[PDB]
């Protein structure tokens, strides 16, 4: 079965025994990086390294890197508590090559770390790869082995990996375990693996040109594949998230595996406590703009969906304390702070607890009198007063409406923000006038 942390330092262990450094987690914001406040993946923090910017003592590297992925392209903070594999906060396996190693060694790598090694089967693998890829179709099912019958050939909404609009992009081979005839689909095939080969030169247009020094990037979220062992049909249900559905239930009053929305917000409250805990200890401090705002939203969001619970009194607070044992042996760092992230945690708590339900009566009843009359959607005006008298984020409001049927007209939100605004100049974070409402989600409106 092997627990989470066998998993990881396995698997950090076993690519040194092939070259590949170990690199130290980094931080998930990068210290000189305005382009993307939290790090997603493993890859993030050798941008440079692939392009060839960042000398490097070696030339191959694995890792398992710290990612929050609640924004933008990569944001299935949407979704966190709805599912049973979204997340905010992740790790992330890997091995990076840069101008060394390419698809065969990658491909072979990555085929005795699944079948020799974590001793999973290998008769229930799929593989996947780029289509016309005779190269990479080749390795797969001549060299590794692998059945024809087991290789599909997807296109680029499936294997191809571009790090951006223009840039190193290349066929990206991913690896498919299944889980019984019961279930199917993307549950009963679990990519539990991402290999992607940096192959070409995405120019400001379309036109690729290959690199004299291909790169690897590869990626594996631990949680994921730390439940196929385990046997768990749930990410949760792990021993390194399992207590964690164990905190809300005993300072709740409700139990996991009952009622669909109940279990909702027990995996929420699981999920927030290692997404704030992990933020928090690396330096980032709750506030109205940005990142500050990130965390105040999974924190809010966290005490929110508590108090549905019936969670009366801040609870979060002692979830972080909690968050070190289960997560202290790979990142012993976590004692240290601690403490500070214990009072910086419990401060949006007793700061912020009331507030959310004098906040809450009144979406409910803002809602009740709306669907009474058959309006589908909170005037502009209902959402704006939630978003400054309570402080209530754009995003939190629209799920609370979603869950009775009713959603949020933001066009009338948009011209309420500059009825206000304006009101300001007639009767830090800096938005646009037509940006109102597309920013005013991602800050506060102590911060417009």
């Amino acid at each position: 079965s092997l627990s989470a942390h066998e998993i990881r330092e396995l698997f950090l262990s076993f690519f040194e025994k092939k070259g590949h450094t170990r690199v130290k987690s980094a931080p998930l914001v990068p210290e000189n990086d305005p382009t993307l406040l939290f790090v997603n993946a493993g890859m993030v923090p050798f941008k440079n390294v692939f392009l060839g910017l960042e000398k490097r003592p070696y030339k191959r590297a694995t890792s398992c890197q710290k990612c929050l992925r609640v924004s933008g392209k990569h944001n299935d903070l949407e979704q966190v508590g709805y599912t049973s594999r979204h997340h905010t906060f992740f790790e992330m396996l890997g091995n990076f090559s840069f101008g060394d190693y390419f698809k065969k060694e990658a491909i072979e790598y990555a085929w005795e770390f699944v079948t020799e090694v974590l001793k999973l089967p290998k008769e229930k693998l799929y593989v996947s790869v780029y289509k016309d890829d005779e190269e990479a179709y080749r390795i797969w099912n001549e060299h590794i082995g692998i059945p024809s019958e087991r290789i599909w050939r997807l296109g680029e909404e499936d294997n191809f990996w571009q790090m951006g609009d223009v840039g190193p992009c290349g066929p990206s081979s991913e690896i498919y375990v299944d889980r019984g005839e019961e279930y199917e689909g993307d549950e009963r095939y679990l990519e539990i693996w991402n290999l992607v080969f940096m192959q070409y030169n995405r120019d400001e247009n379309g036109v690729l040109t290959p690199l004299p020094h291909p790169n690897i990037d590869t990626g594996m979220g631990l949680e994921r594949i730390a439940s196929v062992l385990q046997g768990k049909n749930s990410n949760f249900e792990i021993d390194i998230i399992f207590p964690l559905i164990q905190f809300g239930e005993e300072v709740s009053g409700k139990k996991y595996g009952e009622k669909f929305e109940t279990d909702v917000a027990l995996r929420v409250i699981a999920d927030h406590l290692r997404a704030i805990t992990f933020a928090i200890s690396d330096g980032v401090i709750p506030s109205n703009e940005g990142r500050g705002y990130v965390i105040r939203r999974i924190l809010r969001r966290a005490m929110r969906f508590g108090y549905k619970l019936g969670i009366e009194n801040p609870f979060l607070y002692k979830g972080v304390d909690l968050v070190v044992d289960i997560m202290k042996e790979p990142y012993p760092e976590l004692e240290l702070s601690r403490e500070f992230v214990k009072g910086i945690v419990k401060g949006e708590e007793k700061r912020f607890i009331k507030t959310l339900k004098a906040g809450m009566e009144y979406i409910q009843e803002v809602i009740q009198k709306a669907l009474e009359e058959g309006r589908k959607t909170l005037s502009g005006k209902e959402v704006f007063t939630a978003y400054d008298t309570y402080g209530f984020p754009v995003d939190l409001i629209d799920e609370i409406a979603r869950e009775k049927g009713l959603g949020i007209d933001l066009e009338g939100f948009q011209c309420e923000l500059e009825e206000q605004r304006e009101r300001a100049r007639k009767h830090p974070v800096y938005s646009h006038l037509k940006e109102l409402g597309k920013t005013s989600a991602f800050v506060g409106a102590a911060a417009l």
